[PDB]
């Protein structure tokens, strides 16, 4: 097989996506009480990963390409609980701006997010279509939060990403929090979840980590602090080859930057053949060095 081919939507040029983020970026600073003040930027960048996260690279079926979190089936994935919240954010934004893709909206939205927080800057490109209702993946590709290191490994080859991009991609947990009605898990990865940086490495190594059931009933690691991980966070330093990259991100900001930067790119055009003669990928300006 199944083919994506990247078409450009009619006439636009990078200026006009940079106006979009602008619009993204302009939001998330005004709608700032969301969560307890933890802001939609979290939620964004999730967003962007799940829409993105049901790619099968066997048959090239899910992906970002089709936009196809807005059919009800995607939608209402157990999987997706809370997502409504990222959806509900861009709806202005995608009535302002009708000309683009969901696709590009819900990808250029987590990018928008991580950069606006001060995260790395992600190059971004252009060109998903929307595809019909009866392309929307089945429920059941995004991944169980209860698991070990092996099923870990085993579910991202299915996105095609080696242990160094699952890790760097897991540092996204530094950002918002686990809430208890949407997943059955409850509480923040650490202190600084609406800014970007590496704590979620720092915080595997450095807190002291107790095995508990929340109340769902589901266990957890908790720590003094305040702090959760899920198993699946966990399980980062209990596979030793896990756990030597956890210790690199731990005490290198800017290479783990630089390798998020790649995998989360790489996750968002996971599925999408991007002709010789694209436009090259754009990175988009923050409002603050735009000075808005
Ligand atoms: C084994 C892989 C993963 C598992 C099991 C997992 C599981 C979860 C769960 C259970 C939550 C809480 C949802 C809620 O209760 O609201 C969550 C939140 C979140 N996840 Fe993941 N996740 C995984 C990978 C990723 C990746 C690759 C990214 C992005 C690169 C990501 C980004 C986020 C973000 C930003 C939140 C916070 C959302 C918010 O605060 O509303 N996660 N994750």
């Amino acid at each position: 097989t199944l083919v994506h081919v990247a078409s450009v939507e009619k006439g636009r040029s990078y200026e006009d996506f940079q106006k979009v983020y602008n619009a993204i970026a302009l939001k998330l600073r005004e709608d700032d009480e969301y969560d307890n003040y933890i802001g939609y930027g979290p939620v964004l960048v999730r967003l962007a990963w799940h829409t993105s996260g049901t790619w099968d690279k066997h048959d090239n079926t899910g992906g970002s390409y089709g936009g196809t979190y807005r059919f009800k089936k995607e939608f209402n994935d157990p999987s997706n609980a809370g997502l409504q919240n990222g959806f509900k954010f861009l709806e202005p934004i995608h009535k302002e701006f009708p000309w683009i893709s969901s696709g590009d909206l819900f990808s250029l939205g987590g990018v928008t997010a991580v950069q606006e927080m001060q995260g790395p800057k992600i190059p971004w490109r252009c060109g998903r279509v929307d595809t019909p209702e009866d392309t929307t993946p089945d429920n059941g590709r995004l991944p169980d939060a209860d698991k070990d290191a092996d099923y870990v490994r085993t579910f991202f080859q299915r996105l095609n990403m080696n242990d160094r991009e699952v890790v760097a991609l897991m540092g996204a947990h530094a950002l918002g929090k686990t809430h208890l009605k949407n997943s059955g898990y409850e509480g923040p990865w650490g202190a600084a979840n609406n800014v970007f940086t590496n704590e979620f490495y720092l915080n595997l190594l450095n807190e002291d980590w107790k095995l508990e059931k929340n109340d769902a009933n589901n266990e957890q690691w908790d720590s003094k602090s305040g702090y959760m991980m899920l198993p699946t966070d966990y399980s980062l330093i209990q596979d030793p080859k896990y756990l030597s990259i956890v210790k690199e991100y731990a005490n290198d900001q800017d290479k783990f930057f630089k390798d998020f930067s790649k995998a989360f790119e790489k996750l968002l055009e996971n599925g999408i053949t991007f002709p010789k003669d694209a436009p090259s990928p754009f990175i988009f300006k923050t409002l603050e060095e735009q000075g808005l």
